[PDB]
Formats: structure tokens, C-alpha cells, sequence
DNA sequence: ATCTGTACATGTACAGAT
DNA sequence: ATCTGTACATGTACAGAT
DNA sequence: ATCTGTACATGTACAGAT
DNA sequence: ATCTGTACATGTACAGAT
């Protein structure tokens, strides 16, 4: 049953093939663009992120995310208000864009992009329209099939990660304290997603991709010498449960698969054993994650899994309306033996 | 009872500062020492290695074991005689320790000596002479008499950034325990050769900061022996027979041959058979600690104890120590285990 | 003026002491 | 139970060198 | 600095065994 | 139906060469 629901959605190694070379022949020769050319993104590295490389992907190799990180000699960060992820940037390249300007730069690196994309002909490649606030370039790859990456500007900075995040990453009963001091030992990113213009934003996504592939309490959860959970099966069911309702009703504009991340990883914190996600259990393991999900709804309560303030629920970014309409959508696809999976 | 003798094996926070803060000071002025002038050991970075750096010295803090590496490139090794263990390395700041192509050991190993030897004369401030060179041994060593005596072993080691040897290939059996990714990330650290001899132009492989890291991360479970997570007696398993050696070995001169990396090598083989950390809950120390003896008693009756890193090289091997120590061993354990371990109380 | 090997600065797991 | 010294990892400053 | 080579993780695909 | 074993595939860390 809900077996069957996964071998539906397990993408295919041929179409991981054909996908992985157009998309690695594109984001090479960005990435080329960015260096051997004197621009203000020299020293730009590529960090590969998102659910394709955290294999937890669904239905088709369609969409990637690839960080182009660059190293910043520091610092100077103030947070905007306090809304934890939100985050001025001040303190020579970068000198074209002033404190530094997420709009201005983001500018030139889609200016950037959209050139290069013009000296493409060996792929059928274009630039999807901006979306304002969005912090990616998006490209539409078209080798017959649709597949969209999302070019992602980052700074890296090397220094302690920001207050905001002291009691985030909660990970001392499951992955423990050795592992959560590690992790807080690497860099943290800024990503130009505003709010306004001046503004960036923290991201995590090299946090969340170890987490997805450094997942159980025990070390060999899920390797050839140790035994199979079924987190990742579980993710995968909520996702394919949020884009099935998202794409049905727009009403859920506002959902998107970070909520679903984000409330697993919670989740997995709260359940941190390595049985409670036997794979025999698959089906209350994903009960007990949508009634978590419901919980979350109901409580208008969503904290961001590295900045606990922040709220992805809050008032002020959802209504009771949408949330409230997704609760009611959710409960019924449960207490109906989920008929949206069958389309 | 066992709770007890752990509680007279713990090591005093008062020993250990006042141990520390002089060996500290030796250390790194040897260490500075090395990276001057026209010295063939300078870039030599330092390694803290052993039982005191893994939290399983027992008794008092009075024994510390440092390496000095020294990375090299080009490596070419060549395997003494299929042994598994020894091997031969083949402006250059080592080019005077060559016997064409061939870097000696002894030769560097001299070199190295007899610099230490001069740093240790120009130091007032502590009361530290250099030991006596053990044949079979890599080490330079100094006492200390902080008043109390403490030795220290400054190990000279090469460090090679390349794979593993082949005869490393099967070893390393972590993959139901750890586990295969922290498997194949601790292969990608380097190894080390240190100059233990067999003549004077053979290196040893040492794993010592393996051996390190495992002792540290020693559970299937990330959170084991952590402030959020369960603790476990694998390190009290260890101290117990590492006393046990111990206390006989410096009764009966019969026991020369053994050490106390023999009891090290069988436990990791014993955390390897029993993977969980619930096969060592705190509860179980006696029949844990009991387990380990049966299991050492084995090995030492059937004469074989695998290298954990080398499998085909076997330490309890006739070649190595007789019949005769194995046997006297096996008898002295097993009475120390069927009368209540009255060594633990002198 | 800039570069850099060295050593300070920061943070925390470990485990002994209270 | 909390307090606390040592070890160790990684970031950063700077006197002396260029 | 840039790039290739190497090893093995994480996947998919399928047949023979259970 | 599920487990095991082998072939087939891409992603990623990093040593060594240039
Ligand atoms: N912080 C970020 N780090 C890396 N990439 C990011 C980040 N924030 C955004 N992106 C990328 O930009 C696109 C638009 O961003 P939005 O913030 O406007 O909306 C996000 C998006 O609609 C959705 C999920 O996107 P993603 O592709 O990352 O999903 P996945 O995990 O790879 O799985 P699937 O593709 O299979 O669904 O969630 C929104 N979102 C809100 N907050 C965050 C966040 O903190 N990190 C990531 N996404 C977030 C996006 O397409 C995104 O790629
Ligand atoms: N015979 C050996 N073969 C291989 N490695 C060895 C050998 N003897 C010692 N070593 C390595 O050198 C380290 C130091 O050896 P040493 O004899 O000081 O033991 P230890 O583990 O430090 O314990 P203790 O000092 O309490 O006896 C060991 O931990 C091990 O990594
Ligand atoms: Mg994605
Ligand atoms: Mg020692
Ligand atoms: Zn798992
Ligand atoms: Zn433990």
C-alpha cells in the first residue's frame, strides 16, 4: 500500500542519468563563468544542496539546488529586528555593492547568469522571470523533459554562528553533542531572500543534508552493515502528500516542502531511535508524523529547526484560513486511506 | 568491589595538573627545538598519542606518549618479507639519513636522539634526563622527576597521506559497529611508521591516532557515554585489565613478552564481537570485565591475537613469545579469576 | 606597505571534585 | 546534581620578515 | 590555483533464494 | 511477498600532479 505508493515515486536510474549530465554540463560552465572571468564572484564554490542530493527526491529528477558559496573576509552581521533568520550585512571586490546590498548583488549575479545562458546552444536553457524576494536564479532545462535548478548566491562566513541559533540544532539526544559541536564548528551561509532590499537571510542547507545522510542514533542506520529505517520513506510520503494537495488547491500557495522538512526533523528530534522508524511500522510512523503536522497547524506553530523565534507559522506569514483549510484537507486524505495517492 | 578498584585506578584532577603543566612545557620547547635552524626534523608537527589522551591511564598520570611526525611524499614502500607490519621506505633535508634510496631508520632515529639530548641538557627550570636507548623500541624517552618520576615517550614517526597498505585492506573490521562511512573516513586520515627495528632500516605501521579516535567514539550509538545519552563500561572493561596486566607484570618477570597493547588489541576485537552498547550497560561490569577474560584466555591457549589493524599478523604468534609465557599467563589469570582477583588489593 | 608562522582566543566534551 | 581543569579544534592577530 | 584519479557512500534494477 | 547478491549509476572528499 503505502509500499506501493513508494515504488511510485522512486525515480528511475536512467532518467537520474539522462537529468544529472544535462544539469552538470550547465552548472559547470556557470561555474567557469564565475572564475576565469575577473568578476565580483571569483572564488565562488559550488555547494550542492536540496532534496536531489539529500536523495530524498520523489517522481521525477526534475528540480536541483546548487549553492554558489563565496567566502567573505568578515563579518559584521546585525540582525533585522528580531526575527532570528533576517540579518544586515556590513563590514576589495565587492565594493560595487553598498552596508552590502542582497539586491545589488544578486543583480549582477543574475546578469551574470543570463549572459552565459545566451552562449548556451548545445541545451535548450532559459531564465525563468525573477521572483521578487526569492534568493535564486532559476534556469528551465528542457532535454525533452522539464528540470529546473535553482542557482542559489550564498556568503560563507567562518565565524560562530549567530546567537539567534545558541539553543537551535537540537540534536544532543539523537546525533549528540560531539556531532552538534562539529556541525556549529563549519561555516554558516547568507542567501539574498529579503523581506527589505538590504536583507539576507541564514541558510542551513549544508547542516540539513548531513542530517539527511547522518540520520539515526546508531552509526549504521541505513548502511550495508546495519539496519534500514524508514525516515527518509517517511519524508518522502509527506512531501508527496503536500504537493498533491498543493497542486490540487491553490489556496495552499502559501505550504511548500521546507514546512514538511522542517516539521520531520522535529520529529525525528523528538523520536530519536532508531526503531521507532522500523520499516515495518512504516504506516503509523507517517501517522504519527501527520499528526504532528496537524499539531503544528493547529498550534499555528512552527519553529525554524536552527532559529528557534522564528515562527514559519506565525500569523504573519500564513493565515488561520490557509492553515486551518490544510488541516481539514489533511485530516480527510488520512481518515480516507489517502485517495490523493492514487491519482 | 570492581566499582572499587576503578575507584583507586581514578586518577587525582591534582596529579594530572601538576603532571601536565611540566610535561607540557617540555614538550613543547623539544618541539620548537625541532623546527629550527638547518634541522632535518623541522615541519615535525606533534601528536598526542596513549592511554593518558584517551582517558584509560589507571593508577596515577605518570606515563605519557607523544609522536613527532613528519610528513614525507613519495612514499614507494616495499613489505618485509609478506610480515604485514615492517616495511622499507624508498636539497632533500633527509637526504643524509640514505643509504641510497633507502631511508634508515636507525640513522634518523640517531639524528633525532641526539637532538632531544641536547634540548634536555639546556633545560634548568625541571629535573629531566634522557633513558637509557631499549633496543625494540622507536622511542626517546624522558623521566621527570616532578618529584614524582614521569616518563614520556617522544615517538618519531613518518606520516604518509596515500592509501593504506594492502595488508590494512581487511582490517579495520568497524562496519557492524561504527560503521562503513566512519570506516572509510578514518582510512583517509594517513598512517604512520615509526622505527621499530626487526634491520636498521625497517619501519613499523602505527596507528595510534586511530586507535585514538576509536577509543573516543567507541559506541554504535552517536550519544554513548555523552551528557544526553547512556553511559557504558567499555573504557572500565579496559582499566581493569589493564591493571590486571599490570599488577602481574610487575610481579613476575615470566610476563616480559606481554603488554599492555595486547590487552588494548583484544578488546577492540571484543568490541568488535559484541557491537551494542547494551552488551556493556554499566550494570554488567563483572561479567563484562569476565567475558574479555575468557576471551584474552583463548587467545593466549590457541596463541593467536590478530593486529586489529594487520589481521595477518599475529602478536601472541610462536615467533614472537613462547609457550612457556602464554601457558604461565593463562594459568595466573585464570586464578586471579577463580579466587576474587586478590591482585587488585596489594 | 603587505605577508605569515606562530601563538593567542574561543568553545566544549570529558571526567574528576564538590 | 553542578562546578571545573585539561585537551583539542578552529578562527584570528601580529611582530618580524618580505 | 586547477584538475584528474581513486575510493566508496548513496542510490536503482533484477534474479534467485527465502 | 521479502531478503540477498550482483551489476550499474552518480555524488563527494581529497591526494597528488601540474
Ligand atoms: N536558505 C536557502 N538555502 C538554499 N537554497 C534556498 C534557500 N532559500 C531558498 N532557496 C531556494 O530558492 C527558491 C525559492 O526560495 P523561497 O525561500 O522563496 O521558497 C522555498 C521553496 O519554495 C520551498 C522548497 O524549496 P527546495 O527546492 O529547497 O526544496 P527541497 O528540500 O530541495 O525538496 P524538493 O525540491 O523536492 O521540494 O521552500 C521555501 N523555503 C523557505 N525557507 C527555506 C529554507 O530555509 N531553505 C530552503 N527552502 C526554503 C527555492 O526553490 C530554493 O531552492
Ligand atoms: N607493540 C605495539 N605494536 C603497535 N603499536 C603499539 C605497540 N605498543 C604500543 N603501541 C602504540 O603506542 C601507544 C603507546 O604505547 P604504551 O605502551 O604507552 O601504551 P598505552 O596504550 O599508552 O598505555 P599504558 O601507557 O597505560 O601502558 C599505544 O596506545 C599504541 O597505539
Ligand atoms: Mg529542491
Ligand atoms: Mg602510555
Ligand atoms: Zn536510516
Ligand atoms: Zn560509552
Amino acid at each position: 500500500k503505502l509500499k506501493k505508493v513508494l515504488d511510485k515515486l522512486r525515480l528511475k536510474r536512467k532518467d537520474i542519468s539522462e537529468a544529472a549530465e544535462t544539469v552538470n554540463k550547465v552548472v559547470e560552465r556557470l561555474l567557469r563563468r564565475m572564475q576565469k572571468r575577473e568578476s565580483e564572484f571569483k572564488g565562488v564554490e559550488q555547494l550542492n544542496t536540496g532534496s536531489y542530493y539529500e536523495h530524498v527526491k520523489i517522481s521525477a529528477p526534475n528540480e536541483f539546488d546548487v549553492m554558489f558559496k563565496l567566502e567573505v573576509p568578515r563579518i559584521e552581521l546585525q540582525e533585522y529586528y528580531e526575527t532570528g533568520a533576517f540579518y544586515l550585512v556590513k563590514f576589495n571586490p565587492l565594493s560595487h555593492f553598498l552596508v552590502l546590498s542582497a539586491t545589488k548583488m544578486l543583480s549582477k549575479f543574475r546578469k551574470i547568469i543570463k549572459e552565459e545562458v545566451k552562449e548556451i546552444k548545445d541545451i535548450d536553457v532559459s531564465v525563468e522571470k525573477e521572483k521578487p524576494g526569492s534568493p535564486a536564479v532559476t534556469l528551465l532545462i528542457r532535454n525533452p523533459e522539464e528540470i529546473s535548478v535553482d542557482i542559489i548566491l550564498a556568503l560563507e562566513s567562518k565565524g560562530s554562528w549567530p546567537i539567534s541559533t545558541k539553543e537551535g540544532l537540537p540534536i544532543q539526544g539523537w546525533l549528540g553533542t560531539k556531532v552538534r559541536t562539529n556541525l556549529r564548528r563549519e561555516p554558516f551561509y547568507l542567501v539574498p531572500k529579503n523581506a527589505q532590499g538590504e536583507t539576507w537571510r541564514l541558510s542551513f542547507s549544508h547542516t540539513e543534508k548531513y542530517i539527511l545522510n547522518n540520520h539515526g542514533i546508531e552509526k549504521t542506520c541505513c548502511e550495508s552493515s546495519g539496519a534500514k529505517c524508514c525516515r527518509k520513506e517517511c519524508l518522502k510520503l509527506m512531501k508527496y502528500l503536500l504537493e498533491q494537495l498543493k497542486k490540487e488547491f491553490q489556496e495552499l500557495d502559501a505550504f511548500c516542502s521546507y514546512h514538511v522538512k522542517t516539521a520531520i526533523f522535529h520529529m525525528w528530534t523528538q523520536d530519536p531511535q532508531d526503531s521507532q522508524w522500523d520499516p515495518r511500522n512504516l504506516s503509523s510512523c507517517f501517522d504519527k508524523l501527520l499528526a504532528f503536522f496537524l499539531e503544528c497547524l493547529r498550534t499555528e506553530k512552527l519553529d525554524h529547526y536552527f532559529i528557534p523565534k522564528f515562527n514559519l507559522f506565525s500569523q504573519e506569514l500564513i493565515d488561520r484560513k490557509s492553515k486551518e483549510f490544510l488541516s481539514k484537507k489533511i485530516e480527510y486524505e488520512r481518515n480516507n486511506g489517502f485517495p490523493i495517492f492514487d491519482k
